[PDB]
DNA sequence: GAGACGGGCAACC
DNA sequence: ATAACGGTTGCCCGTCTC
């Protein structure tokens, strides 16, 4: 039996053992089925073959599962598609994984007090929920979490506490200044997980030097339901009398090993140390117990730490020594260890004494089951007769049944469920929005609620399709449900008042918001332009106090790409060549380690006022950045999704980009038609725009269209024609998320297994629809959510599918959805799509000027100056590079394509102009648009603004006079005069005055 | 060596 | 061409320049 570190060549028969990290099973011409595995024994890894002689072992090799472990017989041999060798199995055996076993007796048990997880920023490997198993499995009664300066792994540790019935114990090795040395914080209670997050937070904001600290006069102040623990060899008292150590309630001391890093003279020497605090816990009567300092599950896992501190340079320091032996450590090895104090010494401090500890601790709930709600005096009020008064201005006095009855049913749902403050909130956000000139664009699930509609939150008005006179108030509405959305009526007139009818309605229920029991918490979502982001932002601070609202934090971990990064460096570095297989499980052992935090894109979090933000989390600093205006949560919003609501106040490009085509046409987009003809034609078509499929290179009309533009919508478009609003909305829904077209919808109609129409595309349907097939609604709506969080199906779903007549398409189609929008979402991104075609079509070259303002950050200056020839070629070389394009040429070849398109259309590019360009916006003149200096390689929004600040206080007077006030670089002046832009100027000034 | 700038990446909606 | 979810903010780090 080899170890796949010893298998380097060819060779005749070996025999072998491993965890399958990967399997995977295909079919060949020949009937035979083929299966793939990696295999790696953690001293190497290989890639396995097996070919099948037979039915009954080809679906064996269906069998073969990750996590498995598989004794192989076979040969080696060089595989030359792979570029490496590999075993052509005989034979395969699944076997036990046999893993660390716990020898010690029952009740006579361990408990590890020292513990650090993947949350210890770049300096631990092994999940907190790993450990946990197996301290459950090796029967320990309790386990610690004591990550360096954070608590991040609180969340994952209680969820896992739960799931293994573990007793955790929540802890905090810590930084102490006296008023720099580590000390172990164990949480004995809420008082003491309070303190915890509060010392997180004083460590991160007040007292954070190059590091996160904690004088010692704070952690006294902040004591209360804490053990304090010595600890480290970086400990306070390991470093050198009895003082110093009578601080703490317990005694920490590593095996002999952990130590190896010597500062000392030999193993002799550390070994008495170890008995000099033997001694001295005695003498004071203070517990000494045996810690692990543990920062992965198993002893060859020490490679993946020794790849993720070599990626830090000689930044780190401690790239300067060999690794210590620090995997989670057994009771009866841990006692091995320390056997030289004898037989009840080890036993005292290994167990009664860690034991003892844990007997110390409470049973503390980190996170919390309910939902805070905020109170702010006369806002289920103002809710109320806000939404009344609207409606009634449109709708008429009194309110149609239809309307009267949306209103109660709604109102009572969202401020009984405490959501009225927020709705509130929202339309503040969006009336100042609008007072200081940008629109807002709707989002998200929110505009399932008339409601919302009625408060200005939303412009997705969700009633049933009707019209409604403008003048006059006279409403018809239609349940048949044979019309999709109000937007798809034929212009009508009022047959009372004779003026012309508005239209609305896109038959959305407020369920898909809050549910029915209201036991879901969603939140609301803007769309604030991405220049106006920050100030919505802050006018959150004005509305709910600067205590009561925090930006929610992100956590920044090592993924796939960063992990084959790191491991190839180290490969390098090091000279080792290694196979694929082995680089794989490298990098997949490096995974989810924490490597920075950072801001979420936009949630503001809402405390309330009669909690506090340390009833929930400790906050901090994205990216310890002290001049931040935004305090962060320590906990990500994922954390604490059900505990406090969420403001998404998000930044998009698509209510800039409107509101420029307004600022430059005059024209309200709020007029514009949802049913115009040649603007509804580009989803379908090129003929609205002019030119031909061959002359740009694309068989419909929507290119540079938000959604709609990009190469597999078009696609989509091609061959499902839509020309209706709903239609629209119907696309937009399928055309977003993962095995909801491709592989799902597209095979269903292709099929004649339903229609295009009966196709799910939007989460809405598919509770619309259970209640029509007499499901009990509340279970229709727990079911629409499972499936468009791509959770799929349980088996009581199905069977209560089944039972009900679900057609088995159906419910086969729900198991596929990986993701799915909300009808609202779709109808508001829709409706903004429709406003900027309308743009596309009627005033092409205010859609181009804002389409290469706002969007684009890309270019080929020179090919696009040229034109169309010219940009073709650019954009033909990048398709030839097929999926082989980097995320680079991808967006580049977005902005081509719309530039192709722009000069097919009879439009084009000048050079960069010296006095008539302008910083950062494309501007018009005649049949052109003259580019803006940051559209220049290198050429920043800094400079760019620069130049036009200089110009505007003065000509440039030569060449170098532009460059001095205008603050270019030698490489930016050259790229001017290479083009000619300077041509009219002298190189330099004979003359100067002042 | 301080600081724009852009690429590459991760988190999130 | 293939297959294909689209679009956004934010953080780190190597490069190029002065
Ligand atoms: N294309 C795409 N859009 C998304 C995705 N996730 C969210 N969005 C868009 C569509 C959603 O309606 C909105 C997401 O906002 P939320 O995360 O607040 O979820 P939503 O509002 O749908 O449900 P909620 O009621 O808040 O739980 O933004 C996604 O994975 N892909
Ligand atoms: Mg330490
Ligand atoms: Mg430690
Ligand atoms: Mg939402
Ligand atoms: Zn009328």
């Amino acid at each position: 039996v080899r170890r796949l570190e010893t298998i380097v060549e060819e060779e005749r028969r070996v025999v072998v053992q491993g965890y399958v990290f990967d399997a995977e099973v295909s079919e060949l011409k020949s009937g035979r089925t083929l299966l793939t595995m990696k295999i790696t024994d953690y001293t190497n890894s290989i890639l396995v073959k097996m070919f099948s002689r037979d039915k009954e072992d080809a679906e064996l090799m269906s069998g073969v599962k990750k996590g498995m472990w598989v004794k192989v017989r076979g040969s080696v041999q060089n595989d030359t598609f792979v570029r490496d060798l590999v075993i052509i199995a005989n034979d395969l055996n699944e076997i036990a994984a046999n893993e660390r076993q716990d020898t010690a007796p029952e009740g006579e048990k361990r408990v590890e007090l020292h513990l650090h997880t993947p949350m210890s920023q770049m300096d631990a490997v092994t999940s907190v929920t790993k450990l946990i198993e197996q301290a459950k499995k090796w029967g320990h009664p309790a386990i610690a979490v004591t990550d360096h300066a954070v608590v991040q792994s609180f969340p994952e540790a209680y969820s896992a506490a739960k799931k293994h019935g573990m007793k955790v114990i929540y802890g905090l090795e810590a930084n102490i200044v006296d008023d720099p040395f580590h000390v172990t914080l164990l949480a004995q209670n809420e008082t003491g997980l309070k303190n915890l997050f509060k010392l997180v937070s004083l460590s991160h904001i007040q007292y954070f030097h190059r590091v996160p600290r904690i004088p010692r006069s704070v952690l006294v102040k902040h004591r209360d339901g804490l053990l304090v623990g010595s600890g480290c060899d970086k400990g306070e008292l390991f470093d050198n009398v009895e003082d110093i150590a009578r601080f703490y309630d317990f005694l920490e001391v590593h095996p002999p090993d952990v130590y190896k890093p010597l500062y000392v003279k030999d193993e002799e020497m550390i070994k008495n140390i170890i008995r000099s605090i033997v001694a001295l816990g005695e003498k004071l009567d203070i517990p000494v117990v045996a810690t692990g300092n543990v920062h992965y599950l198993n002893p060859e896992d020490k490679i993946y730490r020794k790849i993720l501190i070599h990626s830090q340079g000689g930044a780190n320091p401690l790239n300067r020594h060999e690794l210590p032996d620090v995997y989670f450590r057994t009771t009866n090895e841990m006692l091995d260890c320390f056997s030289f104090l004898g037989p009840e010494k080890a036993k005292e401090i290994v167990v009664d004494n860690t034991q003892k500890i844990a007997s110390l601790i409470g049973d503390v709930k980190p996170i919390k089951d309910e939902l805070y709600t905020p109170r702010i005096e006369g806002a289920d009020e103002e809710i109320r007769e806000m939404s009344y008064r609207r409606a009634k201005e449109i709708y008429g006095d009194p309110l149609p049944k239809l309307v009267e009855e949306r209103l109660e049913k709604e109102l009572k749902s969202i401020i009984g469920h405490g959501f009225a403050v927020i709705y509130l909130i929202s339309h503040k956000l969006v009336k100042k929005s609008l007072d200081d000139g940008y629109l807002v664009g709707s989002r998200g699930s929110v505009g399932s609620s008339f409601v919302a509609t009625m408060t200005e939150i939303t412009e997705v008005n969700p009633l049933p399709p009707h019209y409604v006179c403008p003048n006059c108030k006279h409403s018809e509405f239609f349940n048949d449900g044979s019309v999709g959305s109000g937007f798809d009526l034929p212009d009508k007139n009022c047959p009372r008042c004779g003026t012309k009818y508005k239209k609305d309605g896109h038959d959305i229920p407020f369920e898909t918001f809050l549910g029915f029991k209201g036991d879901k918490v969603p939140d609301i979502d803007l769309n604030f332009s991405g220049e106006y982001q920050p100030r919505a932002h802050n006018y959150t601070k004005v509305l709910f106090g600067e205590d009561n609202v925090y930006r929610a934090g992100t956590i920044g971990t090592v993924a796939d790409k960063t992990a084959y990064g790191f491991v190839k460096a180290y490969a390098s570095d090091h000279n080792l060549e290694l196979r694929g297989a082995e680089i794989d499980r490298l990098a997949a052992g490096c995974t989810g380690v924490k490597r920075t935090t950072g801001q979420h894109p936009g949630g503001i979090i809402v405390v309330p006022d009669y909690m506090e933000i340390y009833d929930f989390t400790p906050i901090q600093y994205p990216a310890d950045d002290t001049s931040s205006e935004w305090r962060t949560t320590h906990f990500d919003f994922h954390s604490i999704h059900d505990n406090l609501l969420k403001l998404d106040i998000l930044g998009h490009d698509d209510p800039t980009v409107i509101r420029m085509l307004q600022d430059l046409s005059g024209i309200d987009p709020k007029t514009i038609p949802t049913d115009d003809p040649d603007v509804m034609g580009i989803f379908s078509s090129t003929e609205p725009l002019g030119v031909t499929p061959e002359q740009i290179m694309c068989n419909v009309g929507t290119i540079g269209i938000p959604e709609f533009g990009t190469r597999f919508v078009r696609q989509m478009l091609e061959e499902t024609r839509p020309k209706t609003f709903s239609e629209l909305v119907q696309i937009s829904g399928l055309s977003h998320g993962t095995d909801v077209w491709l592989g799902n919808a597209q095979e269903l109609i292709q099929n004649g297994t339903c229609t295009l129409s009966e196709v799910i595309g939007c989460r809405d349907d598919i509770m619309v629809y259970l209640i029509y097939r007499g499901l009990e609604p509340s279970l229709a709506f727990k079911i629409m959510e499972s499936v468009r969080k791509g959770k799929g199906l349980t088996p009581e779903f199905e069977a209560e599918m089944r039972k009900h007549d679900v057609p088995e398409w159906y419910i086969d189609s729900c198991k596929k959805i990986k993701y799915m929008f909300p009808k609202a979402h779709a109808a508001a991104y829709v409706l903004m799509a429709v406003r900027i075609a309308y743009f596309k079509v009627h005033h092409p070259l205010l859609y181009y000027a804002s389409y290469f303002t706002v969007r684009a950050e890309d270019f080929d200056l020179d090919a696009m100056i040229k034109g169309s020839a010219a940009i073709r070629k650019r954009i033909e070389e990048i398709n030839a590079k097929g999926i082989q394009a980097t995320a680079k040429e991808k967006s580049l070849l977005t902005v081509l394509e719309v530039a192709l398109e722009m000069c097919e259309r009879g439009f084009s590019f000048k050079n960069i102009d010296l006095y008539r360009s302008q910083a950062t916006e494309f501007v018009i003149d005649g049949n052109s648009l003259i580019p803006p200096f940051n559209a220049i390689p290198g050429l920043g929004t800094n400079v760019a603004q620069a130049i036009v600040r200089a110009r505007e206080e003065g000509e440039f007077l030569s060449k170098e006079d532009l460059q001095q006030r205008g603050k270019l670089s030698k490489t930016l002046l050259e790229y001017l005069e290479s083009r000619g832009c300077l041509d009219s100027l002298p190189d330099h000034n004979q003359l100067s005055l002042f």
